[PDB]
């Protein structure tokens, strides 16, 4: 099976899936390798080739620091890259149904990982099940992360910022110019992503250069207005200069800093990224999106507030326990290996870990709003409060606020609350419905009966997959055949959302109302 693309022919491979076939094209390049003088620059267009490019294996993942906090543990290592790290990493994957479709809707996955980690080749991002079950085409790409993807000297084309977001965009461009040759409809393209991938999706809704490259958007546990998602121009320069100091690249001609940073090995850049700030937290994003004047024309909170974004349907949601995953990367008293019951003093110490540059008053106000107990003698009170602090501040309330503000300009929005803990979840039970552990349900992994998921999980995934596909194809995330709960539109007044679980799919209103009034309306003042 050979497909003629605009840059040359590519050969794929056949896959057996659920008694059927899916054609996979793993590792198609979509840009010149950003090497040498191209390091830190926007991705450059790809020159034609005259042979057959062999798209039969995942390509290199982009350079990044690896999680080494729990070596050997599947709960952390399932997120580490599973192909070679290299600056030569601008490749993408395509799964197409067999027989080749006629005008298939296209799903484009953008992975998360805090803009500093991630890769399209992870097992939980394998698009072959969606192509098999729903006959959509699934595209995913690698994009640069960390300083190599987001180092910013505003205005300087040698390091303009947002390079990794331009990587994503050049790949959406690739789908526009090429996907019809695979049987895809370039006019029916839905971006979806999780965590920083969702923040990326939300930023593509804002970027005028992305508006004609997709139709609809899905945002899983992430949005650009989350406190970790956008770096200010002030911090970005301070961090670029700090990186230069730590590498001996300090100059005065700012372009000379970049040239010096271009001769450093990826490792030396990587090992210094952590220290460009004085106080880090487990949620630090030292090198991420900025207002560059190119991808992002203004501070995105202003664009959202004033209606300057692509008018289309969105599907947004969050998981019950977004925050807990980050407590074992720093908060005192927490461990994946015990029940992590903490004291009031440990909670207080945890606030200092997560809100280091916040006034004593600000930190008191968090404690005040999250420690008025329904039972002062319940021992896990402080353990659960800190998880809720971190998840509400960093994920849930920004997603809800994004959805409110987006829906106020007339478009249909749909909001979900994912609350099923995977039966295979390797992390301990006190961490609950963790950040990122809906992804396998979205990609349909529980549909493989060989994988030790329960039967209730197979059916939950099956319904989620149908709802996602119906959203991509038709703008409406319903499951219309198996007498399902109808998913109502999220409006700013009633704020209805759908809960996703194995037991009862219910309609609820005003998720985390009191908590989010604190984070969205009071805490930005402190
Ligand atoms: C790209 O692939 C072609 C086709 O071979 C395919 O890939 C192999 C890994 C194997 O799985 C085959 O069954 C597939 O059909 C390669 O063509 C081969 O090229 C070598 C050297 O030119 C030649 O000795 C073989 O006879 C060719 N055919 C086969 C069936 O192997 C081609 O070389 C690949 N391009 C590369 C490696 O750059
Ligand atoms: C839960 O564990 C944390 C983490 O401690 C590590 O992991 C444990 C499972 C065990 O193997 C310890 O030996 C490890 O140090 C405990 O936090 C530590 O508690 C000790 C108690 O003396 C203290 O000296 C350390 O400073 C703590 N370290 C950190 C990083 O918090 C915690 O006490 C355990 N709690 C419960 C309820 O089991
Ligand atoms: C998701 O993209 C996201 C959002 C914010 C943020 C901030 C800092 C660091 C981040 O990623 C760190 C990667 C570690 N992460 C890997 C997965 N682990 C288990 C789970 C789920 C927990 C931590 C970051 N990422
Ligand atoms: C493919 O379809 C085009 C129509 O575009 C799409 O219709 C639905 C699927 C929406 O999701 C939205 O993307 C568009 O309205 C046709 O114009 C085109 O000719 C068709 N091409 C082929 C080869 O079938
Ligand atoms: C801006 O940068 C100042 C200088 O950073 C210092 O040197 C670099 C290499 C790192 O090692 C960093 O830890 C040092 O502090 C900071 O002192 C200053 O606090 C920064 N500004 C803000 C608001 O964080
Ligand atoms: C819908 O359910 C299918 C199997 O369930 C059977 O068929 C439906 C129509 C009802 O009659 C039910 O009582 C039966 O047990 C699944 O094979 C199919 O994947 C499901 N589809 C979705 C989108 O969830
Ligand atoms: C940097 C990198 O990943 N390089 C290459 C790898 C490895 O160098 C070798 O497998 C030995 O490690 O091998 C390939 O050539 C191959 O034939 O699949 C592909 C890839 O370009
Ligand atoms: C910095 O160096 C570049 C490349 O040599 C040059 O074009 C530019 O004019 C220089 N600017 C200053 C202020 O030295």
């Amino acid at each position: 099976i050979i497909i003629a693309t605009k840059n040359g022919k590519v050969r794929g491979m056949q896959l057996t899936v659920f008694g059927g076939t899916v054609t996979a094209f793993l590792g198609i390049p979509y840009a010149q390798p950003p090497l040498g003088r191209l390091r830190f620059k926007k991705p450059q267009s790809l020159t034609k080739w005259s042979d057959i490019w062999n798209a039969t294996k995942y390509a290199n993942s982009c350079c990044q620091n690896i999680d080494q906090s729990f070596p050997g543990f599947h709960g952390s290592e399932m997120w580490n890259p599973n192909t070679d790290l290299s600056e030569d990493c601008l490749y993408l994957n395509v799964w197409i149904p067999a027989p080749k479709p006629k005008n298939a809707t296209v799903l484009i996955w953008i992975y998360g990982g805090g803009f500093q980690t991630g890769t399209s080749s992870l097992h939980v991002y394998d698009g072959k099940f969606l192509a098999r079950v729903e006959r959509v085409i699934v595209v995913s790409m690698n994009y640069r992360v960390g300083a190599l993807g987001f180092l910013a000297l505003p205005g300087n084309p040698e390091a303009p910022g947002n390079m990794g977001l331009f990587d994503q965009q050049l790949a959406l461009q690739w789908v526009q110019k090429n996907i019809a040759a695979f049987g895809g409809n370039p006019k029916s393209v839905t971006l979806f992503g999780e965590s920083a991938g969702a923040a990326s999706v939300s930023l593509h809704l804002l970027s005028p250069g992305s508006h004609s490259l997709f139709t609809r958007a899905i945002l899983q546990s992430g949005s650009f207005n989350a406190p970790w998602a956008v770096t200010s121009l002030y911090e970005a320069r301070n961090r670029t200069l700090n990186l230069a100091k730590l590498t001996g690249c300090s100059r005065e001609n700012e372009t000379e800093i970049i040239k010096c940073l271009r001769n450093k090995d990826p490792q030396e850049i990587l090992l210094n990224e952590a220290f460009v700030v004085p106080y880090g937290t487990p949620l630090s994003v030292n090198f991420g999106p900025t207002v560059d004047g190119d991808f992002l024309t203004d501070m995105p909170d202003i664009l959202l507030e004033l209606g300057q974004f692509k008018k289309t349907q969105i599907l947004v949601g969050v998981n019950k326990d977004e925050g807990t995953a980050f407590l074992v990367y720093g908060a005192p008293g927490f461990s994946k290996d015990n029940n992590s019951i903490i004291t009031r003093k440990e909670f207080q110490e945890g606030l200092k870990i997560f809100f280091p540059g916040v006034s004593e008053f600000g930190k008191e106000s968090i404690l005040f709003h999250y420690t008025d107990w329904v039972d002062d003698q319940r021992p896990e009170n402080y353990r659960e409060a800190l998880g809720d602090v971190v998840g509400d501040y960093n994920f849930i309330c920004p997603a809800l606020e994004f959805t409110k503000k987006f829906s106020e300009w007339g478009n249909n929005a749909f909001f979900y609350y994912f609350e099923h803990r995977s039966s295979k979840l390797p992390w301990p039970e006190w961490m609950g419905v963790m950040h990122g552990y809906e992804i396998e349900f979205v990609f349909g992994l529980p549909l493989e009966r060989r994988d030790q998921y329960t039967k209730a999980e197979e059916i939950l995934s099956r319904s989620i997959v149908k709802r996602w596909a119906n959203f991509a194809k038709y703008g409406n995330p319903q499951e219309t055949q198996n007498q399902s709960t109808s998913w109502p539109v999220f409006k700013s007044t009633e704020q209805k959302y759908l809960t996703l679980n194995t037991e009862s799919t219910r309609i609820m209103t005003k998720l985390r109302a009191q908590q989010c009034r604190f984070w969205t309306s009071f805490f930005p003042k402190v």
